[PDB]
Order: C-alpha cells, then sequence, then structure tokens
C-alpha cells in the first residue's frame, strides 16, 4: 500500500545523456547508437534566438563546430544534419550504453519521467504529464535544454520529450526525438501563450481508484451518472470530456475495486461540486491527474 | 522555474540490486563490494513472523540457503552474519558497479530517494522523507523488502534506509543500513501503531521560499512574528517546533528572496489560521513538508 508519485529507474537513460556545446552554448544530449540527439538551438547565440533562421545559421557551422563530451572524454563528430527542432550529431562511436529504445509521440494526458540534466550531467529524476494544452509543468533551469522524457516497458525506453523553452509564464515546451515541438510552440524568444489547462479528467478517475484500492474510501457516494452528465459537470470545471474510450482503459481498476466507472464519475462530479471540505485523498488536497489508469495498476501490481 | 518533487537519479543504486532467496521467501538485496546487505526476515516463514527469534532461526540456515542472484546470475556465497536487523551475506565476487558510498543514518525531516524493487528488479523511484513518528510514506507491495533509500552527493550514494515493514495501517517502516530501525518497530508480525506524525515545519518553510523563488508570492503577507510566538500556533497545528537551527538553515533561502526568515513563519502562521481558500502554492492545495532546505536550494541551483 501507500501511493507515490513515481518516475521510471533512470539508469538506462544516465547512461545515455551527453555534453553538446557549439560555440558558448552549452546544453544536453542524447546518444544513442552513433548519434547525438539536442535541440537545434545549440547554434544560438541570445541575439540569434530573436529571430533565428536555423538553416542559414546551420550554414556556418561544421561537425567540428560541435563539441559533444561524454563523462570526461570527447566524442569525434563525423556528420550533422537538422531533423525538424533537433539536430543528430553522428559521432564515430556508438554508446556502448545505449539501451533497447523507440522514440514515441505521446498523446496529452500522457505521463512520462523527466531526468533533469545539466552539462550533460543528471542532477534528478521525476513524473511528468503532456498537460492537454502540450505544455508540460516541469523544473527545468537555464542548461537544462536536450534534458528527455521517457517510458520504460521492462528493458525498452520509449523516448517521447525533449526539454527545449521555457514560456514566460514558467511552464516548458518541447519537443518528441523527431524534432517536432509538442503544441504550437517554436524555438523562438518571442511571446508564446499556453492555451487552458484543463484537468485530465481519466487519470483524475485513475487515482480515484488508486485511492480506493489504498483505503481512502470517504469520497464513495450512493450515486451514479452517465457520460452525457458527467461531461456537462466536466466541461464546467475545465476537465477534459470522458469517452468510451477512457470508460473502457478504466476497465481493469472498475473490475479489482468492484467500483463500476460511471459510480466513480458521479463521485468525482460530486467532489467538484462539493469541494474536499478540508479533506486529502492519498495525502493530497486537491485531484491529482498525472497518473493514467496504467500508471495506477502498474504501481499497485509491482511491474518491473 | 518549475517545482518538482525530484528523486536523485538511481542509475547508482539500480547497479546494486540483487534477489535473496531463502526458503520460499524472496526479497531484495543490495550488493556492495562483496556483501549482500537484506532485511532478516528473510529467514522467515509467514508462521515464523508471528514471534521469531532469529539467532534461533538462523541455525538452520547455512550459506547455501541463501540465494542470490543479480542480473540472470548467481552469486555465490562465502559467509553470513546478522547485524541487528539486516543480514549480511558475503559473496565471492566484488559488485563491479559498487559506486562510491556511504551508510548514514538520518534524522526524522530528512529526504531521501527510494528506488522500489521487485525480485531484485528495479521498478520505480520516488522521493520521502522519515516522518517526525520514524514512518514514512512509502509505496511498497509484497515483495519489495529490501528496496533502498538514499542521498547522492555527486558521485557518493549515502544509503539511508532499507525497507522492512508495512504497519497495519499502510504505513512504512524500516532500518538504516546497520539494521537498525528507525523508531521503536521491530521486525515482527506484532500491531504496532505509528505515533503523531507532525509536519515538518522547517520543510514547509523552505518549501515556501520556492515558491517564492517561482513567482507564486500571494501567501506573502505584511507581517512578521518571533520563534515564541510562531511555535505557540505550529504547537496547536501539530507542526514541529522550529529551533533557532533551523532558522540558521533556512538562512541562503532568506537571502536570496530577501524574505527574513521570521517573516516568512508569520506568512505560515497566517497559512495555518485562514486556511488556503481554495488556493494553490506550487501546484498544491496544501503545504508540502518533504523538501527540505538543501532540497530547495539544490533544485534552484542546479546541482548534478
Ligand atoms: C532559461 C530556461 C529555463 C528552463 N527551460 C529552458 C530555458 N531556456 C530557454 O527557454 C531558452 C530558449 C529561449 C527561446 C527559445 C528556446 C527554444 N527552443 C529556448
Ligand atoms: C506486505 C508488505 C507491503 C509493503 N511493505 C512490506 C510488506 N511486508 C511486510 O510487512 C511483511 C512483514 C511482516 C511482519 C514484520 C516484517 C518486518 N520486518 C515484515
Amino acid at each position: 500500500s501507500g501511493f507515490r508519485k513515481m518516475a521510471f529507474p533512470s539508469g538506462k537513460v544516465e547512461g545515455c545523456m551527453v555534453q553538446v556545446t557549439c560555440g558558448t552554448t552549452t546544453l544536453n544530449g542524447l546518444w544513442l547508437d552513433d548519434v547525438v540527439y539536442c535541440p537545434r538551438h545549440v547554434i544560438c547565440t541570445s541575439e540569434d534566438m530573436l529571430n533565428p533562421n536555423y538553416e542559414d545559421l546551420l550554414i556556418r557551422k561544421s561537425n567540428h563546430n560541435f563539441l559533444v563530451q561524454a563523462g570526461n572524454v570527447q566524442l569525434r563528430v563525423i556528420g550533422h544534419s537538422m531533423q525538424n527542432c533537433v539536430l543528430k550529431l553522428k559521432v564515430d562511436t556508438a554508446n556502448p550504453k545505449t539501451p533497447k529504445y523507440k522514440f514515441v509521440r505521446i498523446q496529452p494526458g500522457q505521463t512520462f519521467s523527466v531526468l533533469a540534466c545539466y552539462n550533460g550531467s543528471p542532477s534528478g529524476v521525476y513524473q511528468c504529464a503532456m498537460r492537454p494544452n502540450f505544455t508540460i509543468k516541469g523544473s527545468f533551469l537555464n542548461g537544462s535544454c536536450g534534458s528527455v522524457g521517457f517510458n520504460i516497458d521492462y528493458d525498452c525506453v520509449s523516448f517521447c520529450y525533449m526539454h527545449h523553452m521555457e514560456l514566460p509564464t514558467g511552464v516548458h515546451a518541447g519537443t518528441d526525438l523527431e524534432g517536432n515541438f509538442y503544441g504550437p510552440f517554436v524555438d523562438r524568444q518571442t511571446a508564446q501563450a499556453a492555451g487552458t489547462d484543463t484537468t485530465i479528467t481519466v487519470n483524475v478517475l485513475a487515482w480515484l481508484y488508486a485511492a480506493v484500492i489504498n483505503g481512502d474510501r470517504w469520497f464513495l457516494n450512493r450515486f451514479t451518472t452517465t457520460l452525457n452528465d458527467f461531461n456537462l459537470v466536466a466541461m464546467k470545471y475545465n476537465y477534459e470530456p470522458l469517452t468510451q474510450d477512457h470508460v473502457d482503459i478504466l476497465g481493469p481498476l472498475s473490475a479489482q475495486t468492484g467500483i463500476a466507472v460511471l459510480d466513480m464519475c458521479a463521485s468525482l462530479k460530486e467532489l467538484l461540486q462539493n469541494g474536499m471540505n478540508g479533506r486529502t485523498i492519498l495525502g493530497s488536497a486537491l485531484l491529482e491527474d498525472e497518473f493514467t489508469p496504467f500508471d495506477v495498476v502498474r504501481q499497485c501490481s509491482g511491474v518491473t
């Protein structure tokens, strides 16, 4: 028992972190096989960031201008290319610690672990979720760009995020490992505002199930609801609409607890309408939405 | 910017996790140099747990009864001894992945990272705090015993906790790496109740400083207080008494923000008396106490 915001063990990703320097800009790179992936804004000066033309800026850069350091040893750059907003630096040495891996582009609501790095060195690991407005609420300072987000399935690391930018509001934006930004953000020092940060309803329901599994049952009520009635309440509270696909994904949690999904939806509806009343659920005074139904099943079963 | 419950990167500790089996009981062990550390209750059957005499139970065990597996290979046990509530299994092979390490016994209020393991395999990493009642609010299932708590200082891993037990209330109890339980708990299947789980005041103040550093300033008031006035309020709310040692440790945060420690104490006092009023601080609707002043400084500066 006990329910914690848990990140995947970071070991497999620590073995891939390198430092990439171009001119006076130093950030993090991800070294898989003989390629180092890093944000393309590594080639920019603070002046260049105002309105960069990356293809033009890249013309003045050669293989030798990209300094890649793994631990205390220098990697030799034998090729460089730009794929969307990431740079792929081909090195002459394959990473001996390359785990089995995939590049995946996740959907909003999906969670992942972040290994926050500075100068190619890991400082911490935390669990995140891709917000419905395609931002992430991370913990990143200057130098953290190139830090990555990932999920692990036994021995295969699915990389889903690479940190690129901090918006004027302090929230974060980044790309998948193909260099495509999540959301409408661009790698430019221009004011870009995020959309509505709505609550991931399916995740809140999954966490309510986790709370029931752990003994926190005070919020369970004598009511039920329909998907349409529930969604009228959810829209009012800036909660994402719940679909039958979400109901399907909650099935194993409904089966384990014997609480029908629509019954848990009715409990959630009363929590939104009445508030917590100074009470807590799993040590939290607000409804947590950064655990997916898969995370709740995984944590409650002990998947390694 | 952004403030997250961050754990240390777990790589260095993943390389130490092994599976220890004795009879029909399988749990986790920590392999440092040529010694495997694990909870001594690995020698017990569920029947033995009711009232175990560990010295007596150990007489019926030999080196060959302890099966230690690291990855998919078996380690040879050439010696075994009991130190307090841990077993130290001397193996014939030194762990090639042994990091620089220390065994430390932490004080209540101090935080650490937990690598939760099952069958010697890591499943997740989360950040914890030793509660003032010497329990931890972890996330552990059957098979997680022997999972460890640690802090890292650049390249040196300070191991501070080893998971042993789940109390009837679902909270957790364990030992330092010398086998001494934190708190008054014993490794026995007997009802043991935890004391008052008070709030770690110094940690809440450190997290209020982190909130100010990140832009959340709504709670900052026009008041100040004294240590004695503050502690009268803190005692009423089951908060730990604040000492001048705690004020000293908050000094770098006070200096960075320009907010005197007693002024932040007065802000905390009004938060306790008035409540949050449906507002949030760093995305939380309650006062977080599992970040030390050192953690806040570390996260806000980017220590790797
Ligand atoms: C200072 C900081 C903190 C946390 N995360 C990231 C940062 N750094 C930045 O945002 C620098 C920057 C400026 C404009 C565009 C991009 C892109 N792509 C990157
Ligand atoms: C089932 C479980 C879940 C999480 N953490 C731990 C556990 N397991 C236990 O507590 C088993 C047990 C029984 C009595 C005494 C001790 C000791 N020392 C250990």
